[PDB]
């Protein structure tokens, strides 16, 4: 099957304005919406979105990535990798309604992008032009991580997308984000206090805190601080791992470059698979509500 080359398209007629419009919705809406999840806001299970549905890419064959937005169909939607994720769709839902020109695939990850920076994030160029593709195009379950590996099987998995050293343990910072739920992946308890601010905090916790490897009420192995945190054994994989523990103690001990590392690293995680021809737009880079003044 010769590798497919997927173009992106700007929505007809669209330029900045209008995704700032779509931006300013959800963050609107994540506003308005912070009991979810015992007052965490949705933020956390938007970056988890965008995440999952541009991780399905294969360097190898182009197949899966954001591109296509095919998470709109069940077996992708029903992938067991991606419990939970359903809120964040039904979050984007009313936004859909409200801009039906948007393709999912920009949705998606627009999403994550507003997210960050309405979290006090850096703040991550993002470019128009994803394409809804057919239910046939959709990836196959099994290409997004397990939780239970070492850093061996970290690296490994991350070469699929592309990503080196650096971006993956950029990537995993996003991990100062949210929660594991047991129900979702049969992991308990949170990286960080303040899991709705981007920071990086999940840096920190990982070298100062003391783990002890311990047996959640799913019957899985994961590392808890007394403080009440908790590291999946791919987290704690960073600082085992010697190239890994360099680079999480630089992100640990410098905010703005893990900062203009991990906005690099996560637009291109969200535009792996994607070609942008010359003529394209330049990325956008949207104000968050509190610049705006709204
Ligand atoms: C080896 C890589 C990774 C593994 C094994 C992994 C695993 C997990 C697991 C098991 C959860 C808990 C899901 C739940 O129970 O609701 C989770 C949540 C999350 N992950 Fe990852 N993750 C990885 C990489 C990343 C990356 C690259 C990002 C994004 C840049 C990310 C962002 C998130 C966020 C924000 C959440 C919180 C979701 C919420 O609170 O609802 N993860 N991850
Ligand atoms: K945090």
């Amino acid at each position: 099957t010769t590798p497919l080359v997927h173009v992106a398209s700007v929505e007809k007629g669209r330029s900045y304005e209008d995704f700032q419009k779509v931006y300013n919705a959800i963050a609107l809406k994540l506003r308005e919406d912070d009991e979810y999840d015992n007052y965490i806001g949705y933020g956390p299970v938007l970056v988890r979105l965008a995440w999952h549905t541009s991780g399905t890419w294969d360097k190898h064959d182009n197949t899966g990535g954001s591109y296509g937005g095919t998470y709109r169909f069940k077996k992708e939607f029903n992938d067991p990798s991606n419990a939970g994720l359903q809120n964040g769709f039904k979050f984007l839902e009313p936004i859909h309604k409200e801009f039906p020109w948007i393709s999912s695939g920009d949705l998606f990850s627009l999403g994550g992008v507003t997210a960050v920076q309405e979290m006090q994030g850096p703040k991550i160029p993002w470019r128009c032009g994803r394409v809804d593709t057919p239910e046939d195009t959709t990836p196959d379950n099994g290409r997004l991580p397990d939780a239970d590996k070492d850093a061996d099987y970290v690296r490994t998995f991350f070469q699929r997308l592309n990503m080196n050293d650096r971006e993956v343990v950029a990537l995993m910072g996003a991990h100062t984000l949210g929660k594991t739920h047991l129900k979702n992946s049969g992991y308990e308890g949170p990286w960080t206090a303040n899991n709705n601010v981007f920071d990086n905090s999940f840096y920190l916790n990982l070298l100062n805190e003391d783990w002890k490897l311990e047996k959640n009420d799913a019957n899985n192995e994961q590392w808890d601080s007394k403080s009440g945190y908790m590291m999946l054994p791919t987290d704690y994989s960073l600082i085992q791992d010697p190239k890994y523990l360099s680079i999480v103690k630089e992100y640990a001990n410098d905010q703005d470059k893990f900062f203009k590392d991990f906005s690099k690293a996560f637009e291109k995680l969200l535009e792996n698979g994607i070609t942008f021809p010359k003529d394209a737009p330049s990325p956008f880079i949207f104000k968050t509500l509190e610049e705006q003044g709204l």
